[PDB]
C-alpha cells in the first residue's frame, strides 16, 4: 500500500538475522583465548545479512534455519523499534538446474518441466504467499533473484547442463519476477555475477542484452526489475586501490594482459557496477536502476594486503605484487583461501557516483561455507564440487589449483577456520564490541 520507492535502502535500516548472529556470537565465545578477536566477532554479529531460501525446506524451516515466517515476523518487530523503513534481504535461489556450470548436481530441482512446475508451485508460490501477507506491509523486502543463473547462458552454454537449464532459467526467473513484482513492498535485484566472470566486453554485452530480454518477457516489463546486485557469495574486491587504472601499460604491455586479469578492464566491483549500469541502460533499462555490491567477503585485508605500489618492469610481477585480491585466479568461487570481510552494509555509500549504488549489503553471511571440500556423506544429499577441493587443478582457473580452504563443511554450514580468517583479514578493519558486564575487573 505504501508507494514503491526508487531505492528501498535510502533512509532505512536492514534486518539483522538473530540465528546468524547467534552463530557468530558462539564463534566469538570459542575465541576466549584471543579476546581481541572475540570482540571483533561480536561486532560482526550486529550486522545485517540476507536470509537464503536455498531449498524448499527452508521456507518452513530445517536444520539451518527457522523458516521464512520467523524472519518476516522478526523484521516487522525490528522495523517498529527503528521507527524508519526496514529492508529485509531475501535470496531467491532454487532454479531448476541451479548452478549449471558446477560439475555436480548442486540444485535440488532438476532441469525438467517437472522441476519447473515444482519451482513455481512449491518454491515461488509459498514464498510470494508469505511476502504478500498484509502482516508484512510495514517492511520492505529486497529479493536477490537467483545468483549464479542467467549469465551462465552467455558464458557457459558449452556445458550441456547449461543448455538444459537455459529455458528453465528464463522461465523461472520470469515467474519469480512476475510473482514478486506484483507485491508492492518487494524490490527485485537481479544477480549480475561479478567482474571476474562478466567484466570482458564479450561477456558483459551479451549478458545485458539477455537481462533486457528477460525483463521484456515479464508482465510488467522493465518495471519488474528494480536493480542489480554483484559479487554475491564472491570475493572480488570492491576496489583495487593500487591497480586503479586498468588501461595502464608498462613498456608497451597492458597490465590487463597479466595472467590474473586475462585482458579484462574491470578489476573490481566499483568499476564493474558502473560498466554494467551503462550497458543495462543502453539495452533498455531505465537510468533509475540501482546497483548493490555484496561486500560480505571481498575486503582482502590483513597482513597480506599490499599497502603501496611495488615497482616492476614485468606486468605479471606488477599485478601479482599490487593486487589485493590474493586468489589463484578470479574464477575461484568456492571458499578461496585468505578472503576477508569487506565494507559493512551501508545505504547509499558516497564516492562512487558512476556505480549508482543503492547500498552495500552482506548477501552471503560471513562464516557460512560455499561447499564441502571433500565428498563427505551427509543427510542433505548434497554433492561434491571439485571447485571446493584443495587438490583440484581446474581448467576453469587456467590449469591452476583452486586454492580452496580445506576442511570445509556443506554450503551454509558454519566454517570455523574460514570465519577466523574472514575476521582477521577484514578491510576496513573491524573494531571490537565489549558488553558492559566485561568492563569491570572480574570478582
Amino acid at each position: 500500500a505504501p508507494v514503491h520507492v526508487d531505492n528501498p535502502y535510502a533512509g532505512a535500516v536492514q534486518y539483522v538475522n538473530p540465528t546468524w548472529a547467534a552463530s557468530v556470537n558462539a564463534a566469538a565465545g570459542r575465541q576466549s583465548a584471543d579476546p581481541a578477536l572475540a570482540a571483533k566477532m561480536r561486532t560482526v554479529a550486529g550486522q545485517p545479512t540476507a536470509v537464503w531460501m536455498d531449498r524448499i525446506s527452508a521456507i518452513t524451516g530445517n536444520a539451518d534455519g527457522n523458516g521464512l515466517k520467523f524472519h518476516l515476523d522478526n523484521a516487522v518487530a525490528q522495523q517498529k523499534a527503528a521507527g524508519v523503513p526496514l529492508v529485509f534481504n531475501l535470496v531467491i535461489y532454487d532454479l531448476p538446474g541451479r548452478d549449471c556450470f558446477a560439475l555436480a548436481s548442486n540444485g535440488e530441482l532438476p532441469a525438467t518441466d517437472a522441476g519447473l512446475a515444482r519451482y513455481k508451485s512449491e518454491y515461488i508460490d509459498p514464498i510470494a504467499d508469505l511476502l504478500d501477507n498484509p502482516e508484512y506491509e510495514s517492511i520492505r523486502i529486497a529479493a536477490t533473484i537467483e545468483p549464479d543463473s542467467l549469465p551462465n547462458l552467455t558464458t557457459n552454454i558449452s556445458e550441456p547442463a547449461c543448455q538444459q537449464a537455459a529455458p528453465y532459467y528464463r522461465q523461472g526467473v520470469k515467474y519469480a519476477l512476475d510473482k514478486l513484482h506484483a507485491i508492492p513492498n518487494v524490490y527485485n535485484y537481479i544477480d549480475i555475477g561479478h567482474s571476474g566472470w562478466l567484466g570482458w566486453d564479450s561477456n558483459a554485452g551479451p549478458s545485458a542484452t539477455l537481462f533486457a530480454e528477460v525483463a521484456k518477457s515479464t508482465t510488467a516489463g522493465f518495471a519488474s526489475i528494480d536493480g542489480f546486485v554483484s559479487d554475491v557469495a564472491n570475493t572480488t574486491p570492491l576496489e583495487e586501490p593500487l591497480l586503479s587504472d586498468s588501461s595502464l601499460t608498462i613498456n608497451n604491455t597492458p597490465i590487463r594482459s597479466s595472467k590474473f586479469y586475462e585482458w579484462n578492464f574491470d578489476f573490481d566491483e566499483i568499476d564493474y557496477t558502473a560498466h554494467m549500469h551503462r550497458l543495462l541502460v543502453a539495452a533498455g533499462f531505465p537510468s533509475s536502476i540501482g546497483m548493490l555490491v555484496d561486500t560480505s567477503r571481498n575486503g582482502w585485508g590483513g597482513p597480506n594486503r599490499p599497502t603501496s605500489i611495488t615497482a616492476s618492469t614485468d606486468v605479471n610481477a606488477y599485478v601479482d605484487a599490487n593486487r589485493v585480491d590474493r586468489r589463484v585466479h578470479r574464477g575461484a568461487w568456492c571458499n578461496p583461501l585468505g578472503a576477508g570481510i569487506g565494507r559493512f552494509p551501508e545505504a547509499t555509500p558516497s564516492g562512487y557516483a558512476a556505480s549508482h549504488l543503492d547500498a552495500f549489503v552482506w548477501i552471503k553471511p560471513p562464516g557460512e561455507s560455499d561447499g564441502a571440500s571433500t565428498d563427505i556423506p551427509n543427510d542433505q544429499g548434497k554433492r561434491f564440487d571439485r571447485m571446493c577441493d584443495p587438490t583440484f587443478v581446474s581448467p576453469k582457473l587456467n590449469n591452476q589449483l583452486t586454492g580452496a580452504t580445506p576442511n570445509a563443511p556443506l554450503a551454509g554450514q558454519w566454517f570455523e577456520e574460514q570465519f577466523v580468517t574472514l575476521v582477521k583479514n577484514a578491510y576496513p578493519v573491524i573494531g571490537g564490541t565489549t558488553p558492559v558486564e566485561d568492563l569491570v575487573a572480574p570478582t
